[PDB]
């Protein structure tokens, strides 16, 4: 770049203090405003799984301990009682539940916004990603950090280096420095204080941001393994709830969980003509006495129908279908109430940033998961067979996921081509003793063998969907390292540019699945 | 975008040649074919490794083996398989060889055809300009490997041919002899040829020399053979011990060099890098360096700067050959003699070659410190490692051990005895600007410097007589730092310099899960 200019970062507000207090085996300690904004992040976890982790609580002492003087060294969770800011942070969610609304917060949300949000390169305006620097918390990573739970300590201007042209304005701040590096794209630059890792502030539609913004959604989807029960709990305690809105959003979270089925407002146009909730009809929909049927007719003329057997079901599924059929004509919508914002609401309170999106992750990614955990390494022979499995796992995705699609407009014939392909194949081999001849015909024709069965496989089912956007890569860079063979050949030039991120990441988290025989 | 692009493709491997030599399955005698032979004398030259006692190797083997046998035999195990004949064969093969090869029959010969090759297939003209080919030559087919857990080791690697082939070239370059699979002309690809690998599908590429592709294939490799190197050390040393005992002087002083890589982790001391050029090394050993005493061997080495190094080996529990060959080397020498005047790395590299393929005194002194680091740092408990900037020391301490084990010892720094005594003044002062602090931002930023100061301060005053660069940046697996971070949580780039992260660019793909189930033991 020539020139850039920007008015550097917005550093988080100094956390309020409100006088609270613990006890620590009876005693009565008031906290400091670090002791007690660090009581405040833990409180606010006080319903989740994590203060339960044993390591995590460790990790939270280790920081929290080490403010009080040299008192309370050995002290253990379990021994401080966090009532007193329990009851504040359940006072202020009430209190926010309550104001309906004082929303002159948007003229102060758009002010740093307009701020801090615009950058201007090479003449041209350009928004930033990631201007605001979050606050201190509690870290927290997919489940197993071995950092979990230990305090991100607050981050001033000091540490923080920004990048500008020599012509642009110093912005206000007490910057540690200002870089003229016209070789690098960053806009801002500090040491995460915890990690030690290097932050950046790139401009939003970046190679780094896509990258880091592809790679969260499915390390969402792969934190959402250690939450998936506590999920299913809560959207049948939904279903069982006394307001009828959130019966009706979750029984279409109940369809996420079940069928897979997107919420239906998506617009994107690969999966906008598949089924989901918004679209489904009463006549879509039959309720029998040990099954719900569902029988879906697209814009493309593609039939689609799954049914769920109810003889283990939760009876309170049956329930609210009932309820919303009910009174209806065979072309009313079923569910009036819903769209991806009310739903994202409802699972975003059981599981922080979870979406029906990340959720269709989880599901497609354990589906190819399972598959190929379920194979016996020895009948992986061959490249040509390592990737008829890896397809046939992402058939089963694309299933689960209703990604179904009208067969190829020649499929007929170019079958018999794959069958003529293979009954040429088959004794053109036959018919020659040289074994460098009989040999480099054996390859093709096993290639060709697989390619068939996998030509009649797919031919209602769109891949790509999936193995594009709700399949974990990972998964598929851990069977390559499980089996020896070459999974980069399952990906077109594109994904792998997508899924760059991928090479860098571990695959532990996989790997560890497959090889527990 | 290259605009022309020449060169002569690529070399392929020599046919197999036949012997006509048998086995025998469940006492039946079966005539080997072509193909079946070439991989029982594949088996049969590893009959006295550990591999083919690896049952996940042999099953692998065996899928390919008696795939050749169409109907028969598709039920067989490796004991119902009597390989003696082939063994006997090459037995035979290389007792033969124990005569005359490094003589002028297949010397200046050897030489020559060596040397016509390169010079056939060794070259490209890009734009212009001639560049040296790195990987021209295709390898020959047999036994795949990896580092020692990989999936398919055992497997048969099937020859490729010259219809594999595709070649990158110019759209007017001249079209080299060879029934290629494909000529393209893709000016955006840096690679001259590439075929599929039929084992493992990976992709196979021919690049010049004059590439990141090659610079960091290379790198990876040195560190790779280090880590085989771990579930083979016990029968390298046994080879040493035996090359003691040989009844020909030349490899009786070459395998006592490379008992002192083992012991001492000695360098062999003919390579020109000033980076270890001064410290000790066996080619520069005088009589007066060494004292053979009655259970042990004490070496005092004065070298550059009047730095003194100092390493002594207990032989009461060696094998007697260790002494034996010391007494050899010393007797009728005196004071300002060289011990070892028959020694170079192309001689320690061949005997240690023969031991392990691709085996060498700089991947052996790689494994040596490798270890010394892992070891170091799987000691260390987690709840010890606080900071980024406890990771930091504690990493650099791990660098401290394996500069000791590797002898790079230098001369304190010039100014070091004040430099103590700054550091000593500036951790006195950030104390009593601590104890003065005020707000918690002030707490909190001097005692991030404090921190920093006191571990700084320790690891000056611990690295006085030893340069970490060294190691560091050649004898260390990049993937035991990798891991360290993986583990603890914390920033193993930090650890080094621009230039050491661009030089150890591919260890961010790299898996470091070998590494790491260590540490998680
Ligand atoms: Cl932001
Ligand atoms: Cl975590
Ligand atoms: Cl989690
Ligand atoms: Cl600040
Ligand atoms: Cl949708
Ligand atoms: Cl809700
Ligand atoms: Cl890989
Ligand atoms: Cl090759
Ligand atoms: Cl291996
Ligand atoms: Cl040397
Ligand atoms: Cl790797
Ligand atoms: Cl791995």
């Amino acid at each position: 770049w020539r020139t850039l200019v920007h008015n550097g970062v917005a550093l988080p507000p100094p956390y309020q203090p409100k006088g609270l207090s613990i006890k620590i085996r009876g005693e009565t300690v008031k906290l400091d405003p670090l002791q007690e904004e660090m009581a405040y992040a833990w409180a606010l976890k006080k319903d989740t799984p994590y203060v339960q982790d044993p390591v995590f609580q460790k990790n939270f002492l280790t920081d929290f301990l080490k403010t009080f003087n040299g008192r309370f060294q050995d002290v253990t969770i379990n021994e401080i009682d966090f009532s007193e800011v329990y009851e504040y942070v359940e006072r202020e969610r009430q209190l926010k539940a309550d104001k309906e609304y004082s929303a002159e917060r948007k003229r102060l949300r758009e002010e740093l916004k307009a701020r801090y949000g615009w950058a201007e390169m090479d003449g041209k305006r350009f928004e930033i990603a990631n201007w605001m620097v979050e606050p201190p918390g509690i870290f927290m990573g997919r489940g197993n950090h071995p950092l979990r739970g230990r305090w991100k300590p607050r981050v001033y201007e000091e540490d923080i280096t920004l990048n500008l042209g020599e012509d642009a304005p110093v912005p206000p701040g007490n910057w540690g420095q200002i870089v003229h590096d016209h070789d690098s794209m960053w806009l801002a630059r500090w040491d995460d204080k915890l990690t030690g890792k290097e932050k950046y502030v790139w401009l939003s539609d970046t190679a780094d941001i896509k990258q880091k913004r592809d790679k969260s959604k499915y390390d969402k989807a792969e934190m959402l393994e250690n939450h998936i029960d506590r999920v299913r709990e809560k959207i049948f305690k939904g279903l069982r709830s006394k307001e009828p809105k959130m019966r009706e959003i979750a029984l279409a979270c109940y369809l996420i969980d079940r069928l897979a089925m997107r919420v239906g407002d998506e617009k994107d146009p690969d999966e906008a003509d598949t089924v989901g909730a918004t679209t489904l009809r009463v006549e879509h929909v039959k309720l029998l006495e040990d099954r719900i049927e569902f029988d879906f007719l697209g814009k493309d003329s593609v039939r689609w129908q799954k049914s769920i057997d109810l003889r283990n079901e939760p009876p309170e599924v049956r329930q609210v279908f009932e309820e919303l059929l009910e009174g209806k004509k065979e072309g009313d919508q079923i569910f009036q109430n819903i769209n991806s914002r009310h739903v994202n609401r409802f699972l975003g309170k059981i599981v922080k940033g979870l979406t029906a999106k990340v959720f269709r992750t989880y599901i497609a990614t354990k589906i190819v998961k399972d598959f190929l955990a379920a194979i016996p390494r020895e009948k992986v022979t061959s490249q040509e067979k390592f990737i008829y499995y890896a397809k046939l796992a992402n058939l089963k995705a694309a299933e689960a996921l209703n990604h179904k699609r009208a067969p190829p407009k020649n499929w007929e014939q170019s079958i018999q081509k794959k069958e003529e392909r293979v009954k040429k194949l088959m004794q053109q081999l036959r018919e020659a003793e040289s074994e460098k001849k009989k040999a480099r015909i054996a390859e093709r024709l096993e290639k060709a063998e697989l390619n068939l069965d996998l030509a009649v496989k797919v031919r209602d089912y769109n891949l790509a969907t999936s193995l594009r956007n709700y399949i974990d890569p990972r998964v598929y860079k851990a069977w390559g390292r499980y089996t020896g063979y070459e999974w980069r050949k399952i990906y077109t030039a594109s994904l792998l540019r997508k899924f760059k991120w991928v090479e860098k990441a571990s695959v532990k988290h996989v790997l560890q699945y497959f090889a527990e025989k």
